[PDB]
């Protein structure tokens, strides 16, 4: 037994109006029977074509990221700004931000927190690196990661959030997640949240597995305890995103 | 005897679809006799309304911000992405950049070469620190930063570059550099550029002033001689931006 899975399209920061427009259709054009949500984050300028081409019932836009409040800013983008504009969803703290971009736990933490208090569904990424890995810190890393969110959130804040798991030991590395690993992280994540916010709160809370993800080693990866759906990269700019639907059967 | 002014609207990280719109109905009902060209930098999310509702013919849609490729950076906006999109000015090195979100000059430099090889009009933001002008350090910081853009380009490059001028001091403080230290600050870059890259680059440059400018105080700013127009922050959201573009010739 398992929550309402996701099946979650980081577009990153890619597409044309052209091969977005053609994606958009063949997604319309899906035929899902179970509950599942199915999530498009599409780059800022994406959002309006994007919002106006996708018909599907069980389909909802997101944002890749945001800043709490609006300002002097330039070249970000506000909660209330997506808000006014009709978004509810939105990615947190993605490992390429954390990398390449500032986020460090406390500045992921307090972006939660406004967006959770805005009103939004957020899908906060966590995950520890190879070095992080090979050193045995994944349990430090991760835990810290989610700690960090929790002392921002009250229990009633949890019903918002998403977790996706990134194994970024396995993002570009040379290295290969087995089944086995998602999950053994996917468990220590429920643990934490079973253990420090509730058991009531972990058996609903979806957590995601933001790893390498295909057509044909989703359903694996969907077999296993912990695993609730998929926070996709490449393949999500690609047709095969509709095998990874179907896999959270 | 001046190259054609620009008045620039840097919305920032500010707005809603229905204040935008307001705005843009009042610019479109100005009537604009002399020969200026209005740039309108909204934020990501706000283009597409804005390149659907803005019709005055002197007024040109930029970005705030951009990377030069596109690929695995979430929550990025990339040059292609916005070429694509029809998108055709661009600011970029903005002090809140630099500032907060880690841009170096070498980062900016990188950012506006390519844009201008994409075939962008760069409005590329140089400036110093309150700290940097009271040590009296001003020209070793402004000339720094404008010789790394320039490391970057090739001559011909610069016809698509603006230089905005924005004393860090002056950036939303109610602190307007007295036209003084305006156009010492301006004639100084215009020296640096004949000197190193052209007379006939130099007489062409447009150097515009940016900080804390408002419809009272930009009619004695724009009478400088090395001063071509301006780049507004606050007064941009106002009716006011409109005694602002009249202000130039
Ligand atoms: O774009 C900005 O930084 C503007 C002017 O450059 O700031 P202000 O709000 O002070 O006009």
């Amino acid at each position: 037994s398992k929550p309402q899975p996701i099946a979650a399209a980081n577009w990153k920061c890619n597409g044309s109006q052209q091969s977005l427009s053609e994606l958009i259709d063949l997604f319309n054009s899906t035929s899902i029977n179970h509950d599942v949500q199915c999530v498009v984050a599409s780059t800022f300028v994406h959002l309006a074509m994007t919002k106006e081409r996708l018909s599907h019932p069980k389909f909802v836009i997101a944002a890749q990221n945001a800043i709490a409040k609006s300002g002097a800013f330039t070249g970000e983008v506000s909660l209330p700004i997506l808000k006014d504009f009709g978004v509810n969803w939105i990615v947190l703290g993605h490992s390429e931000r954390r990398a390449y971009y500032g986020e460090t736990n406390e500045i992921v933490a307090d972006k939660v927190a406004a967006a959770v208090a805005s009103g939004f569904m957020v899908i906060a990424c966590i995950g520890e690196t190879l070095q992080e890995r090979e050193s045995g810190r994944t349990a430090v890393v991760v835990l810290t990661q989610i700690a960090a969110i929790a002392k921002k959130l009250k229990k009633a804040d949890w019903a918002k959030v998403v977790i996706a798991y990134e194994p970024v030991w396995a993002i570009g590395t040379g290295k290969v997640a087995t089944p086995q690993q998602a999950q053994e992280a996917h468990a220590l994540i429920r643990s934490w949240v079973s253990s420090k916010i509730g058991a009531d709160v972990a058996g609903e809370l979806r957590i995601l597995y933001g790893g390498s993800v295909n057509g044909k080693n989703a359903r694996t990866l969907y077999q296993q305890r912990d695993v609730n759906g998929f926070l996709v990269g490449g393949a999500s700019l690609k047709p095969e995103f509709v095998d990874i639907i179907k896999a959270t059967q």
